[PDB]
């Protein structure tokens, strides 16, 4: 079997990204029904829709999904109570130690998956007892890690330093990408912004259809002395780079970001003063697709791309 | 039968890229005569010395070489005449039109690649009449594209986008790198920066054994404003990134830069004032080897990354 299959019980090594305003159940849900595994954004959601939204995927599959949450997440006592009393299969966390909560989980019997982004990181990670890490390259959307390391060149590096299983992220929109990951040392693939597309994303359609609109270069790995995000290059991105020109002091880059705008970006479909996080592969997206159309094309596409391979070089 | 194999005349598709300050005969040499293809980089080069690099090259390989010439080159009449004289099988264009020199090089007798580092850019010069693109990424050593595509993201639009063969940039020093390339639809690979810490390179002992030393993130692409540049982090890094954050106008920038940085740092080993030039595999290379070395890790590691992959996900 392939490690991360074995490993979460899951058919195909192919994980939907925990992605705010976009993850809900009805996504999370989908992608574990064709054989991957869903993951549901908890940093989006309160305790009790984070609650309603494990519920609801429980009810709509019987195969493993877990939950994502950022370690900044302001109510963490409360939605760690609910992930081990709702037994999550496996939980995905980011953006924060993995010291803090992983034995936790896993007496309460979940598999951990934290986020990382070097491979010092991912030692540090294996070391605190996580199951698998995903490492997460310069091309995803949303935070990303200040080495700027990108996908090509972490994968093999993060690969190296570990046991553990690893799961690439960052600019797996193709059935090609993900046969790239497996090429370079991942046992899977964890897929953000073509997911965050999809027709089962609770992205508000009008974020959806923009992103689709795009072409290479209109993201940008932006506000990195608050904290690096690849945005698309909107009217909120034009102030930041107007006042990181004029060399604003990270307070005044602060307040400029002020609280909310990725809500009103991605979930209400504000695209000027929205945070409109996405990845580079974004230009490679140009129509309306369900979870089960994706799927089966990165299942496809990476059964096509790795016979065409030539026996040698 | 590869593409570019078939192309170029050539046993292994694998290129040295052109590399001022590194790329000498020497280096070229013996990639071809390894069964890849070795560049010269002119960029580096006054034109007398171009021709001695050419004719010692030519003199130590019967295979096919090329020249890697950078358009913004000063004296560019005098080293296309030399060019065109020598007959160079393979001339690599980069940073400029390829519509100035492309049709004169094909009628000479050469074959033409230019560097492009997006589809539209690849899109320009398959319509120039090249015969092959080199697309390349974010992570490479030296002057980069200002959309900052990875090669992850970049190679599988540029492939989409032409008909001519396609040569990956970026992120290439290890056969899993070589087989991630041609799993996402490329043709060859382009090596730069583990050619340029060769022993056979022209670089430095003292860039070659301080390049060796660096860690994870310690590149970054930056002078932005004035042209986006991978290099090291060093104490002309810090005077960038200082004078980025206050404000700097692209004059003062311009200002510090100077000139000959470049040669300083890469040829004179000057670690402190040097512009370092070198992409972010550099974290992946720990000790000296030659090019032969470099060759039969590169086409053993291919077999070995595809060893690794399962049929079907
Ligand atoms: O009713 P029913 O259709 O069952 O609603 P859902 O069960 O899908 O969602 C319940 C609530 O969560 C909101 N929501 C859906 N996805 C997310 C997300 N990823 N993060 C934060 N909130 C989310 C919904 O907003 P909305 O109804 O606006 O989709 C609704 O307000
Ligand atoms: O820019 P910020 O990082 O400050 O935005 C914080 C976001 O967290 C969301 N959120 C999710 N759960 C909680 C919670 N437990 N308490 C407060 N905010 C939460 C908010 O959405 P919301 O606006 O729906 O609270 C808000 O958009
Ligand atoms: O004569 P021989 O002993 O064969 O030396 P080479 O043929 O290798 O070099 C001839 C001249 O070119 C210089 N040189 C070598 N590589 C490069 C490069 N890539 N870019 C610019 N200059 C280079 C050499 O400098 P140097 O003598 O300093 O190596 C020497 O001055
Ligand atoms: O930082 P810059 O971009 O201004 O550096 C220009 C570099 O080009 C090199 N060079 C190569 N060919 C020529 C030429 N024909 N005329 C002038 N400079 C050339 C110079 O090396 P060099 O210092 O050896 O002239 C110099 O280091
Ligand atoms: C809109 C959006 C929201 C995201 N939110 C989170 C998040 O809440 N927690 C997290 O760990 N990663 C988050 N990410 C990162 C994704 O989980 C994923 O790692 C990334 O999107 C993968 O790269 P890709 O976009 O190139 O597919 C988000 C990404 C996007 C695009
Ligand atoms: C030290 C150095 C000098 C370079 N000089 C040139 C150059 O003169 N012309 C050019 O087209 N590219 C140049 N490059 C880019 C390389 O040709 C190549 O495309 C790049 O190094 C490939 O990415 P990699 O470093 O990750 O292998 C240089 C790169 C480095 C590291
Ligand atoms: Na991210
Ligand atoms: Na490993
Ligand atoms: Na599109
Ligand atoms: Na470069
Ligand atoms: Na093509
Ligand atoms: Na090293």
């Amino acid at each position: 079997m392939n490690r991360i299959c074995e490993l979460l019980g899951i058919e195909h090594p192919i994980i939907s990204g925990g992605m705010v305003w976009c993850s809900g159940w009805k996504l999370a849900s989908a992608v574990s029904n064709c054989g991957g595994l869903g993951l549901i954004g908890a940093g989006s959601m309160h305790p009790d829709n984070l609650e309603h939204h494990i519920r609801s995927c429980k009810a709509a599959t019987d195969k493993p999904f877990g939950v994502n949450v950022p370690l900044l997440y302001p109510e963490m006592d409360k939605i760690m109570e609910i992930i081990m009393r709702e037994h999550v299969p496996v939980v995905v966390t980011s953006a924060g130690s993995p010291k803090v909560w992983t034995a936790k989980l896993k007496a309460a019997g979940s598999k951990v998956i934290h986020v990382v982004s070097s491979a010092t990181f991912a030692r540090k990670s294996e070391a605190a007892g996580v199951d698998a890490i995903v490492a997460e390259g310069f091309e995803a959307g949303g935070h990303n890690g200040r080495e700027e390391t990108t996908t090509l060149c972490l994968i093999p590096e993060v690969v190296d330093a570990v046991n553990i299983p690893v799961v690439a992220a960052g600019g797996i929109a193709s059935g090609r990408a993900v046969a790239a990951a497996l090429a370079l040392g991942a046992d899977a693939v964890q897929v953000g912004t073509r997911f965050a597309l999809s027709e089962e994303s609770s992205a508000h359609e009008d974020f959806k259809a923009h992103c689709r609109r795009s072409v290479e270069g209109d993201t940008m790995l932006s506000l990195k002395a608050v904290s690096p995000t690849r945005l698309l290059k909107n009217k909120f991105y034009q102030d930041v780079f107007a006042a990181e020109q004029r060399g604003a002091s990270v307070e005044e880059l602060r307040e400029l970001l002020g609280r909310g705008r990725a809500k009103q970006g991605i979930f209400e479909g504000d695209l000027h003063e929205g945070e409109l996080e996405i990845g580079q592969a974004v230009s490679q997206i140009s129509h309306a697709e369900t979870v089960a159309e994706i799927m089966v094309d990165l299942v496809d596409g990476y059964k096509r791309s790795l016979a065409g391979m030539p026996t040698e070089i």
